[PDB]
């Protein structure tokens, strides 16, 4: 058992999974929570308990629940919590509670069972499982308040990026698109499935922030209460058509596609709430984080990134069309000079988000 520190938290790690590379992911949520201020929060699959402990130590959260089905994880969670908080951690039948400035509840159980027990209870639930969050999504949608916030992470990008299409159909009920656009399509597929599962509870969603980073997909959504809100949310779903010989894409808004070779359904709405993300960059700067440098770099990229469906990958398009292309920086400058919005995107190093029509983009990249 070794001792490590992440952010303001000090924890013991061996078993029980801990990935320091995920400290950035936790920094992001910590930043977000300092803006949204949810009172009652849940770290659904805690492992070492690092996420919930940081929520308690670094955000306005008042009641923090930590849960894990593993006995080893549960034992370690209790130890780590007491390593960061004083008081009496009262335990009884797989549940230990500390009632200090902040109330900490450590639970030993299947996340689905815990969330089923806490119906419409949490202001924020963070689902961060090993791989797919789909076996826990429906219950989380019932456990969060009707105007709650849901944080979802998908680690296995094989199905979301199109490598494992059959698995994507089974888990996400959507047809994935492989290639240069997969990081974004996978991200929109994730948002889209959350929106679809939420509708039956007469709930809609507003995307707070959704992004891709080092082979993992992240989506933060705000639940909207109302059948009509559910209807308007489903109206933001759509499909993508992609020409393999040109890199040109087409969008079709609608619950169902009307032409062959459609990809989706995917969320065609915003992937970020401009205001909040702008605030996040500022909040991140004024906060001591575990990976501050990386956090600011990602948040600034997303903050300045044009929020529009898809993008054009200069490299991939060059290979598809069999043409030579100019550099990304040069292309963006050229597009802006022609009066179009154009920015880089965190989804790909050679991708350019732009309001410009495909043909205008091609004429501009032609070297």
């Amino acid at each position: 058992l070794i001792e490590v520190q992440e952010g303001k938290a000090k924890i013991l790690i061996p078993p029980v999974f801990y990935n320091p590379r995920m400290a950035l992911n936790r920094d992001i949520v910590v930043v977000l929570l300092n803006i949204l201020n949810p009172k009652i929060v849940l770290d659904a699959l805690s492992a070492t308990g690092i996420r919930g402990i940081r929520f308690a130590l670094e955000t306005p959260a008042e009641e923090v629940w930590l849960n894990d089905i593993s006995e080893d994880a549960y034992e370690l969670m209790k130890r780590n919590v007491m390593l960061n908080f004083d008081g009496e951690l009262r335990e009884s039948k797989g549940r230990a509670i500390l009632k200090g400035e902040k109330t900490i509840v450590i639970n030993h159980d299947d996340a689905n069972r815990l969330m089923a027990e806490r119906h419409r209870y949490f202001h924020f639930i963070d689902l961060d499982p090993f791989g797919s969050p789909m076996e826990f999504l429906d219950t989380a949608l019932r456990s969060a308040k009707r105007r709650g916030i849901l944080g979802v992470t998908a680690t296995d990008g094989a199905p979301l990026c199109g490598a494992h299409p059959r698995a994507c159909l089974r888990k996400y009920l959507a047809v994935p698109l492989r290639g240069e656009l997969c990081h974004e399509v996978g991200t929109r597929i994730l948002v889209g499935v959350i929106a679809r599962y939420a509708a039956k509870y007469d709930l809609g969603i507003d995307v707070i922030l959704a992004y891709y980073k080092d082979h993992y997909f992240r989506a933060f959504v705000k639940l909207k209460d109302g059948a009509r809100k559910g209807d308007e949310t489903l109206e933001k779903l759509g499909y993508i058509y992609f020409d393999d010989k040109t890199g040109k894409f087409e969008l079709e808004q609608g619950f169902l596609p009307t032409r062959p070779n459609a990809y989706g359904p995917v969320w065609l709405g915003p992937l970020k709430d401009e205001k909040i993300v702008s605030k996040m960059v500022k909040e991140a700067e004024s906060l001591s984080l575990a990976r501050k440098k990386q956090a600011l770099k990602l948040l600034k990229m997303i903050d300045q990134e044009l929020d529009i469906p898809l993008f054009y990958d200069t490299h991939a398009i060059g290979r598809r069309l069999k043409i030579e292309t100019k550099k990304v920086e040069e292309i963006i400058s050229a597009l802006r000079e022609q009066g179009y919005e154009a920015t880089r995107t965190h989804f790909s190093p050679t991708g350019i988000k732009t309001s410009a029509p495909y043909e205008v983009f091609i004429e501009t990249i032609k070297r």
